[PDB]
C-alpha cells in the first residue's frame, strides 16, 4: 500500500465525467473539474486539463496523469501551509498518507481549520485525535471513507485498506 493505491481505492476510476459525492463534475481518480452546475463548463475544464477536445471522456493513462499531478499538488500545498506543514512533518510515512488523502478529498483550507485534531496529531495522542476527527461534517457525509482514513491516523498501519 502507498498513497496512490490508497486514493485509488477511496476515489475509484471513472473515464467519463461523473458527479462526486458533493454533486460536482469530476473525472478519473477524483479529479474535480468544477463546482459549476453547467456540464459545458466541466467539459471546458476537462479539455484544458488534458490539452485536447475530450468531449467528456479520457483514457486510463490520462486519468493517471491527472492523478499524479493532483497527489503531487496536494503534498506541495501541505508543505506550503504554515498550519499543516509542522503537523505533516511530525508524522510517520503511513500517517502522512492519511493526511494527503484528507487534503485530496477536502482541500487544504478546510483541513487547516481542524485545529484541535491537528494539535492532537502533532502530540501523537492518536486515540484522542481519532475521536476528534470523527466530530466533523467530513465523517458524517463520507463515513466509510473517513473511518478508513481515521483508522490510518489512529494506528499508523494500513489495516483499513486490506
Ligand atoms: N487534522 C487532520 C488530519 N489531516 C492532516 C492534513 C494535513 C496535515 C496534517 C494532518
Amino acid at each position: 500500500m502507498n498513497i496512490f493505491e490508497m486514493l485509488r481505492i477511496d476515489e475509484g476510476l471513472r473515464l467519463k465525467i461523473y458527479k462526486d459525492t458533493e454533486g460536482y463534475y469530476t473525472i478519473g481518480i477524483g479529479h474535480l473539474l468544477t463546482k459549476s452546475p453547467s456540464l459545458n463548463a466541466a467539459k471546458s475544464e476537462l479539455d484544458k486539463a488534458i490539452g485536447r477536445n475530450c468531449n467528456g471522456v479520457i483514457t486510463k493513462d490520462e486519468a493517471e496523469k491527472l492523478f499524479n499531478q493532483d497527489v503531487d499538488a496536494a503534498v506541495r500545498g501541505i508543505l506550503r501551509n504554515a498550519k499543516l506543514k509542522p503537523v505533516y512533518d511530525s508524522l510517520d510515512a503511513v500517517r502522512r498518507c492519511a493526511a494527503i488523502n484528507q487534503v485530496f478529498q477536502m482541500g487544504e483550507t478546510g483541513v487547516a481549520g481542524f485545529t484541535n485534531s491537528l494539535r492532537m496529531l502533532q502530540q501523537k495522542r492518536w486515540d484522542e485525535a481519532a475521536v476528534n476527527l470523527a466530530k466533523s461534517r467530513w465523517y458524517n457525509q463520507t463515513p466509510n471513507r473517513a473511518k478508513r482514513v481515521i483508522t490510518t491516523f489512529r494506528t499508523g498501519t494500513w489495516d483499513a485498506y486490506k
